[PDB]
């Protein structure tokens, strides 16, 4: 009664003290930005709220060796350059594929790519490419490989790379929320030296595998899962489910199906996958494949997932 008003007013003070998504019910809809990053997933894409990846925001992703996170961040740099938009690839892990990369849809020909020298210097690139003004979107790879110069000159020891990164993001958050750049951190699983990294993202990603897709003895790639573990621009601890594909990547079209079940878009009668009374399918691969086959009917069930949600 008296106590609904008190409650609105504290969380207005909140969100004007320290900034919109610093307080948030989990029920509540994601208010919806201009523009943000696709990540390939309409079901990732739903998970995070906003439709995307926020931009001039810092993002983390972050998985065991071979969980997919690459690969998302990789999309992430595909839809940027579509939209027009340049992309930077800070390098220092070395295990970079750019057929790979093109398969997905990246123009590796374009994308900028840097193979630092030192942890401080690969940050320091990042920084001078965002003040530019010119970059969409940067990736990270990785935390881990940031090793200090003190470090690999062989010269203070413990939480030397904590503090590089700690003082790269206190300068370099300004830089993007000014740009409107957004810069994902890839990280292995304070797991890298991203105690403060983990305190910086305005998202989180967790990301795994789940089980490996199979066409007969030999399969095909895996069911990949990731949980937004953080989210200041929607409600956090959504997760989303889709498929990645070796050589092919996401499959957008397998994210439409299931979201499109998920929404009853798209009703399922027995194996067949139906749509407006029109059959797409028996069994998922066929359903699927009939999407890329049909651009037309992909990009309309994807419109109709859109404006039923955001
Ligand atoms: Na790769």
């Amino acid at each position: 009664p008296d106590r609904e008003k008190a409650l609105e007013l504290a969380v207005a003070q909140i969100e004007k003290s320290y900034g919109k998504g610093s307080v948030m019910r989990l029920g509540d809809e994601a208010r919806q930005p201009i523009s943000v990053i696709p990540t390939g997933s309409i079901a990732l894409d739903v998970a995070l709220g906003i439709g995307g990846l926020p931009r001039g925001r810092v993002i983390e992703i972050y998985g065991p060796e071979s969980s997919g996170k690459t690969t998302v961040a990789l999309h992430a740099v595909a839809n940027a350059q579509a939209a027009g938009g340049v992309a930077a690839f800070i390098d220092a892990e070395h295990a970079l594929d750019p057929d790979y990369a093109k398969k997905l849809g990246v123009d590796t020909d374009s994308l900028l790519v840097s193979q630092p020298d030192t942890g401080e210097q690969a940050l320091e690139i990042a920084d001078m490419l965002i003040r530019s003004g010119a970059l969409d979107i940067v990736v990270i790879d990785s935390v881990a490989a940031l090793v200090p110069r003190a470090e690999l000159e062989g010269e203070s020891h413990v939480g030397l790379q904590a503090r590089l990164m700690s003082q790269a993001l206190r300068k370099m958050t300004g830089a993007l929320n000014n740009s409107g750049t957004t810069a994902i951190f890839i990280n292995q699983l304070t797991t890298t030296g991203g105690k403060a990294l983990k305190f910086y993202a305005s998202v989180r990603m967790d990301v795994r595998r789940v089980e490996t897709l199979k066409d007969g003895t030999n399969a095909v790639g895996n069911r990949t899962r990731v949980k937004v573990v953080k989210n200041k621009c929607s409600p956090p601890f959504k997760q989303a489910e889709f498929d990645i594909l070796y050589g092919k990547g996401i499959s957008r079209e397998g994210s439409l199906i299931d979201m499109g079940v998920d929404q009853g878009l798209i009703r399922k009668s027995g194996a067949w996958f139906t749509y407006e009374g029109e059959q797409l399918g028996q069994g998922k691969e066929n359903a699927r494949n009939f999407l890329v086959e049909n651009a037309d009917v992909a990009d309309e069930i994807e419109k109709k997932i859109k404006e039923k949600l955001g």
